[PDB]
């Protein structure tokens, strides 16, 4: 589908048996999700952005469905005010920017 | 043009009569550029990102050429890791997400 940018590009995602709203973010290298108790091993990581860095937990090979499109990859979990779908997953669902 | 996301979506912009590189970011509501001198008066403002809030200078009605396309809107200048072109300007050039 085609998504206009008049409003934040929020879509429904499915991860770890849960439905959430997430922001399609072409400006994010990674996918960062709100704090959630996912099972499995994780490794500590530090990621940054505008106001500085935050500590997050890195989970690998997590199945995730974005707007009905299946994907699988690395997700970072931490204290973020919003769920962000970064380029690592956007490329998997064939997402492109057009103008 | 159609831009894939395997690499960061960086484009060249011309502003204040000078060239710079910026990121086309669908996740950003506003446009934030690295510290630089811009004609006109500015107003102190604060914006939040991942990591926290920062103090920026707000310049209104600034003309900016993005990859050959003209736009005129609000631009925020402050201590940012990279130049980000947000939705306020992306909408002006007719940018959309597609998959
Ligand atoms: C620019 C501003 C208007 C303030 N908006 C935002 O920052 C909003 C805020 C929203 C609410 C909080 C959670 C994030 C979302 C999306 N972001 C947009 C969002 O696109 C933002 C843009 C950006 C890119 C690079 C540097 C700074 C800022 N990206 C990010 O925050 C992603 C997060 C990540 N690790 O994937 N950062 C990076 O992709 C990234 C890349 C290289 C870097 C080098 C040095 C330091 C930091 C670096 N961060």
């Amino acid at each position: 589908p085609q998504i206009t940018l008049w409003k934040r590009p929020l879509v429904t995602i499915r991860i770890g048996g849960q439905l959430k709203e997430a922001l399609l973010d072409t400006g994010a290298d990674d996918t960062v999700l709100e704090e959630m108790n996912l099972p499995g091993k994780w490794k500590p990581k530090m990621i940054g952005g505008i106001g500085g860095f935050i500590k997050v937990r890195q989970y690998d090979q997590i199945p995730i469905e974005i707007c009905g499109h299946k994907a699988i990859g690395t997700v970072l979990v931490g204290p973020t005010p919003t769920n962000v779908i970064g380029r690592n997953l956007l490329t998997q669902i064939g997402c492109t920017l057009n103008f």
